[PDB]
């Protein structure tokens, strides 16, 4: 098993919790980032310089991305994601994702499912064209039995349409999605569907 796949396994288990905030330019767990770099030997101490830290994070991210890229391609042409976009703090994110024809860049690794969306205020219905960079994790995923298609950083997507709750159009579109039916599933929580397309 390549060391890159092993880095992707770690991403799936725990590294995601640090890396994606880092990549977004958000506040992230700095101490944990450094502890990860030390434990996986990208650095010799947990107290590096800022350039040593940045360079090591780069290699770590690139290992995860390369592990991902090396996984087999599949024939999926759509995937799904539930998001919470109705938080006050995400108001500009909400506006971006609900601007028809907007092109958005996801700076982080982007997790999606080929099989179902977990209900949230927003359901993304994400169309894919052949040759896209998403890969099914399969047994690389830490927890098994939930299909996941992961995309590397900087996925570009186009907002094609937005379907708000409370019409037959919405009801029909929603009925043609497979949703999570877990213990807390409630479709009445859904405010919108956003139909998107990854631009390769």
């Amino acid at each position: 098993e390549s060391k890159q796949i092993q880095a992707l396994r770690y991403y799936s288990a725990q590294g995601y919790s640090v890396i994606n905030k880092y990549l977004r330019g958000d506040d992230y767990p700095e101490t944990q980032a450094k502890e990860t770099l030390l434990s996986r030997d990208y650095l010799s101490t947990n107290e590096p310089s800022d350039e040593e830290f940045k360079n090591a994070m780069s290699v770590y991210i690139n290992d995860i991305a390369e592990g991902l890229s090396s996984l087999p391609e599949t024939d999926h042409r759509v995937v799904y994601r539930g998001l919470k976009l109705d938080k006050p703090a995400l108001s500009d994110v909400l506006k971006e994702y609900t601007t028809i024809g907007n092109i958005i860049i996801d700076k982080a690794f982007m997790s999606t499912s080929p099989d179902k969306a977990w209900i949230n205020d927003t359901i993304l219905n994400i169309y894919l064209e052949k040759g896209h960079k998403g890969r099914i994790l399969g047994d690389v995923a830490h927890f098994k039995g939930e299909a996941e298609m992961l995309f590397p950083p900087n996925t570009k997507l186009k907002i094609e349409s937005i379907v708000n709750c409370g019409s037959q159009d919405f009801a029909s579109q929603l009925s043609k999605l497979r949703l999570s039916d877990d213990a807390t599933a409630d479709t009445n929580r859904i405010k919108r569907i956003i139909n998107m397309r990854v631009l390769n």
